[PDB]
């Protein structure tokens, strides 16, 4: 049932990560992952990100979404680790089910594009993904080329990579 998460030497580190470059508003241009395509099709529509870049120098991340004509917000808290550019799951006591979670950003040039890498253990399932993030709503078809090029390296194939569709609602 799931592609197996890549050794984590297949998957880059942005160099001298900058948090305070990074701060502020993304949207998810791209997915890859080893999660089903979902079963119900709205959830292609665009989400939108918000890194927020707190005093302790934790981010609390903020997601958005449309869904069942409502805006859906999760908001998660990125714990930086030693490793600039890597983080943990804040407070994961609260999450149930849920008993691992790392973050790398893979690279960015912080003001268009970023790629950023997830794994995580739910229900004691390893998943991994990777987004695509766009400082606007679109990027160019050599960075989304890059992205599935990136994604298939790590063992995904064509039908777990999508490109959601930028919406107006909720995210802009
Ligand atoms: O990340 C997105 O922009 C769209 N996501 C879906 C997706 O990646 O396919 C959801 C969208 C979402 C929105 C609202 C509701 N709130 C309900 S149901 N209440 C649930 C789902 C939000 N996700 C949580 C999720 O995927 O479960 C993000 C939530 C904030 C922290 C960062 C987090 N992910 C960032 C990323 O994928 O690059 C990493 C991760 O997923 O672990
Ligand atoms: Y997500």
């Amino acid at each position: 049932d799931l592609i197996p998460a890549p050794p984590l030497s297949k998957v880059p580190l942005q160099q001298n990560f900058q948090d305070n470059q990074f701060h502020g508003k993304w949207y998810q241009v791209g997915r890859a992952g080893n999660a089903a395509p979902p079963m119900d099709p709205e959830l292609l529509l665009l989400t939108a990100q918000t890194y927020e870049l707190k005093e302790d120098k934790s981010y609390d991340v903020t997601a958005v979404r449309f869904r069942k004509k409502m805006c859906e917000y999760l908001t998660m808290t990125f714990v930086p680790s030693p490793q600039p550019g890597e983080f943990t799951l804040g407070n994961i006591k609260n999450y149930p089910g849920l008993t691992s979670y790392f973050v790398r950003v893979v690279s960015t040039n912080y003001n268009q594009h970023a790629m950023v890498f997830f794994k995580k253990v739910q229900q004691n399932r390893e998943y991994f993904s990777i987004s695509l993030l766009g400082r606007t709503k679109e990027l160019a078809s050599e960075l989304k080329e890059n992205f599935i090029r990136f994604s298939k390296s790590l063992g995904l194939p064509e039908n777990h990579i999508v490109f959601p569709v930028p919406i107006d609602q909720c995210i802009d």
